[PDB]
């Protein structure tokens, strides 16, 4: 086949990707494996020098990466931020890696047994990345895996694949890296095939597809790191600073047009503040502009995937059919060939609605009151997801008391969606939001290494447990 | 209405049925899991120090009835001296994990790269962990994951093998005197089907056993979307270089190959020796092997117990026959035989062996020592790595640096250096299995407890002005 690629601003097919037949894919993976030994033998310092050289080449060509990513996503401002975030992660991982990969030696509790430890990388890691943040999410696991000494095959989404071209141009300057960081183009089928060739699979995407990757990884007997989305709730208690809360939650709910695993998708507000809160939220939402007709015109980009426009449209109709009230926005519309939805605030909502239970991935703010904290905690936990949450209160201590009862990996306190902006904080997904541990620090780079122990007899008498 | 299924349990010394267990049907099993879940909140809210007190109370009760534990485990395994060690090792493991847990569970508070955002971390246990454990070290392997999971604040359902279940009765009797533990540590009886059923009810599954069953547990866990920790056996090699201390190497490899009659994931099952020392080595090995006695007719009469499971007796017998058909030479032992109704095999040294034979490729789980020469280290490494397993290995040489050079080439998680099977005696050294020997990280050290906890980050806005990235 080939696959025609839609432009999310114009709606025209304007790019073509070529998915590898099984035989070519097998060959690219084997080439990366042959090259991985030398990559590993370079040592972590050589790998850092190499990644910095690649970083310098990417910077030189930054305008090409920016243009490709604008074409992929239909927006500029977040595009600049993706690029900045990617470049910073290169520097941050390069600064952590030497210490994280240090071998160690120690004596044990048995006087004549000493211990040495080493760390051995998985030779080939497969990354299957999503279309919503094409660059940062194709690279978030790739960079630490490469620094660990793995080769990595990256298969970005067929929906947003243009950004790879300038990354490949930049690799033409870096021969050592170019043989171990491999880009492959294709759809879901190419993703499934890739899992058959690799030693470790990282997948980011929908819960349905992720559960397939889990089952395939287990049948191949390889580890899998999965991040499968969220229905992150915000809880606003009575004592909350409402001016900060409405600004935080608006941002958290509509940044990237809500196309994020980390988007605030459900909002729960203490009954005695409900009206004031949602009225303020609307006022703030109304100020935001669509990036239309030009990319410069506003914060809010188009819905990138056609299929997602249909889901968002469906969630709204389902909500209204069930009685919801739309205060602003609320329409998935075509403009200039692209699909758009404005920041949308709805009330008279509940958990019988898709928009409060299934991932929406849109700029939707459904707001529900609650009579007491136990109900708020119950509603917030009433989900198959468990990625993140936000709790607002007059003090940090009373927000934390609630946050500790939520079944989610990262909880923002008197703020929302903080993990979209910062790297710190070790977290495990709850429920169906993921498996495989955390990305931060020791645990995040060491996912990609097997630990080996060497247990060394240092004396010359019989061990006391032998038969003699 | 429906008949209550029961399973009769063979005594490995006598070959007769002398015990009955009653597996719970899916409906009853689900009920017991739900009871443990209800009790788990209070267990988590006790805090690690309260959980430690409770585990030590349980340890005290077990110690008060040690003879009953020993008697049940002798009955399960057919042997005494390794029973005493299992019990001692279990008891020390409760102490060791009690010692480590507070530090592993402590919250932390830190600044971040943003001056108005603070970070706190905490740890939330999986509420219900399932453990499915094998018959070869029934006590220690039922408890190796259970104990750190309990200290983490999990409830745990433990399903030991139907082949060796009797050790549970004295544990349970001790357990019921400890009121805070007795509704969160649940023992269930049954075979493979009960194990499969349990995976449907838990949040996390630990399984130790055969590669084929472990592969099925991996796939079931994935369909349920829960974590699985898997330890699936080994074909651990020992490499003896030309410079080795042969006196130590022959004692270490004998112990590593035949302790527990070779019924161990960590048993040395393949032995590669420099060609110039090959003859001298196998003759010394034979002499030492030949000194070992079966624990027959009485448990006191020797170090080597019976083959515990009949099916394993069949496998060992098949490996010996396949080997002989393909040219192997048996120097000692070499017969799976019935004595007093039990199945037995003596320590067996064989030569003229190669990787066309089952005994060199498929897990044997018996007291068999096939010994092959090598012309050079490159071949020794190739042979040691020619396996679908990757649990452990041993290398012997004249110096630690010579052995380590070779050891670093091996695809295995734990390599013993100038010794063999050290992971059977020691619990330090984080290790990941290679190839089909396992998945899910390490059960040793820190990570061995932290696998049972989900990390939660709290990112806290400490100031009152707009975040610069908002639309304000």
């Amino acid at each position: 086949k080939t696959i025609e690629v839609r432009n999310p601003r114009t709606g025209k097919f304007d790019y073509v990707i070529i998915p590898p037949p099984p035989r070519l894919l097998a060959q690219q993976c084997n080439r990366a494996r042959r090259a991985q030994s030398r990559w590993q033998e370079l040592g972590v310092e050589g790998r850092i020098t190499t990644l910095q050289q690649w970083k310098q080449a990417i910077l030189s060509r930054r305008e090409q990466l920016t243009e490709a990513l604008v074409n992929d996503t239909g927006r500029l401002s977040i595009t600049v931020l993706e690029i900045d975030s990617f470049l910073a992660s290169i520097d941050r991982w390069c600064g952590l890696a030497p210490e994280l990969l240090q071998t160690s030696a120690k004596n044990t509790s048995i006087p004549f047994i000493a211990l040495q430890q080493s760390l051995v990388p998985y030779p080939l890691v497969g990354v299957i990345s999503p279309w919503n943040f094409p660059l940062t999410l194709s690279m978030i696991d790739t960079i630490p895996a490469l620094l660990a000494g793995c080769a990595v095959v990256v298969k970005p989404s067929e929906i947003a694949p243009r950004f790879v071209a300038p990354l490949l141009m930049a690799l033409n300057t870096v021969p050592e890296l170019r043989d171990v960081l491999i880009f492959v183009e294709g759809g879901g089928e190419t993703g499934a095939n890739l899992i058959n060739y690799v030693d470790f699979v990282c997948f980011t995407g929908s819960v349905a597809t992720g559960r397939e990757v889990a089952e395939t990884a287990a049948r191949r007997f390889i580890p899998a790191y999965l991040e499968l989305g969220g229905k992150d709730p915000a809880i606003v208690l009575e004592s909350a600073n409402l001016e900060l809360a409405t600004s935080a939650i608006l941002w958290g709910a509509v940044v990237n047009t809500g196309q994020s695993c980390l988007s605030i998708e459900r909002i729960y507000v203490a009954e005695s503040k409900f009206e004031e809160f949602y009225h303020q939220l609307i006022a703030k939402a109304h100020r935001l502009q669509l990036a239309y007709p030009l990319v410069e015109d506003g914060a809010i980009g188009p819905i990138i995937a056609e299929k997602q426009a249909g889901i968002i449209n469906d969630h709204i109709l389902d909500a209204v059919e069930k009685g919801a009230v739309i205060h602003c926005g609320g329409k998935v519309e075509e403009l200039g060939g692209g699909w758009w939805c404005r920041p949308t605030v709805m009330t008279n909502v509940n958990h019988s609605m898709k928009v409060m239970t299934e991932e929406t991935f849109g700029p939707i703010m459904p707001v529900m009151p609650f009579p007491d904290v136990e109900e708020a905690v119950y509603l917030a936990n009433d989900t198959i997801y468990g990625l993140s949450a936000a709790v607002f209160a007059g003090s940090e201590d009373e927000a934390l008391k609630v946050a500790r009862q939520l079944n989610a990996g990262a909880i923002s306190i008197n703020d929302a969606a903080l993990t979209a902006m910062m790297h710190e904080g070790e977290k495990n997904a709850f429920n169906f939001s993921g498996l495989g541990g955390s990305r931060v620090g020791a645990a995040g780079l060491k996912r990609f290494l097997r630990k080996q122990a060497f247990l060394i007899k240092t004396n010359s008498t019989s061990d006391p447990w032998w038969f003699d």
